[PDB]
């Protein structure tokens, strides 16, 4: 039965399948501030989003993927922990059912309301399939929601949401601008890990954004009337799909700032 975020099919069984699930690099994983260390080696990070090209919002039956076209250097990452050029291909998020959960990552043991992963692959492998077979393939920058204003930026997002309702379901998404769900700040941490979702690929370098967006009431709410069932299915609303916390093992997560 496939994998998912129920009783029976969620965190703690994916293992049986993936058994990297219990690997050395998982995530997420909790920042301890108090112990992450600022590290003055970092170059800035560089977050080039100007000439992104949305496609395509499709509902997987897990979460919604806003997917990019990555065939030129158009939506980049650079700079920070990372060496090279790391090109969007798609960002999702994962949600809670109530307000004070829904983050992958915690800070403190904290949980945010959720959680924004930009996905990018290092452009020297080519592509994404060959980028996943290399520790440092990937780079997700993460971002962390908190419930209070509306966050604009994301309101494109969130009135397309009733067109992909069930899994299977896609929608032309095309000129929806990334930079409109970054907050001001682009201070982070950083430390080695894995994708969150199946099949956990330990090839991500992860940056997470210490300053969080705040989005609307309204706005998650509409992200919690999704659904994982397909059409003509029973309802099952999507929410909770976020995986919780994973060992950080022999990993040091570095901070950007003093
Ligand atoms: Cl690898
Ligand atoms: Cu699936
Ligand atoms: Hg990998
Ligand atoms: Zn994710």
């Amino acid at each position: 039965h496939h994998w998912g975020y129920g009783k029976h099919n969620g965190p703690e069984h994916w293992h049986k399948d993936f058994p990297i699930a219990k690997g050395e690099r998982q995530s997420p994983v909790d920042i301890d501030t108090h112990t992450a260390k600022y590290d003055p080696s970092l170059k800035p990070l560089s977050v080039s989003y100007d000439q992104a090209t949305s496609l395509r919002i499709l509902n997987n039956g897990h979460a919604f993927n806003v997917e990019f076209d990555d065939s030129q250097d158009k939506a980049v990452l650079k700079g920070g922990p990372l060496d090279g050029t790391y090109r969007l291909i798609q960002f999702h998020f994962h949600w809670g059912s109530l307000d004070g959960q829904g983050s992958e990552h915690t800070v403190d043991k904290k949980k945010y309301a959720a959680e924004l992963h930009l996905v990018h692959w290092n452009t020297k492998y080519g592509d994404f399939g060959k980028a996943v077979q290399q520790p440092d393939g990937l780079a997700v920058l993460g971002i962390f929601l908190k419930v209070g204003s509306a966050k604009p930026g994301l309101q494109k997002v969130v009135d397309v949401l009733d067109s992909i309702k069930t899994k299977g379901k896609s929608a032309d998404f095309t000129n929806f601008d990334p930079r409109g769900l970054l907050p001001e700040s682009l201070d982070y941490w950083t430390y080695p890990g894995s994708l969150t979702t199946p099949p956990l690929l330990e090839c991500v370098t992860w940056i997470v954004l210490k300053e969080p967006i705040s989005v609307s009431s309204e706005q998650v709410l509409k992200f919690r009337k999704l659904n994982f069932n397909g059409e003509g299915e029973p309802e099952e609303l999507m929410v909770d799909n976020w995986r919780p916390a994973q060992p950080l093992k022999n990993r040091q997560i570095k901070a950007s700032f003093k």
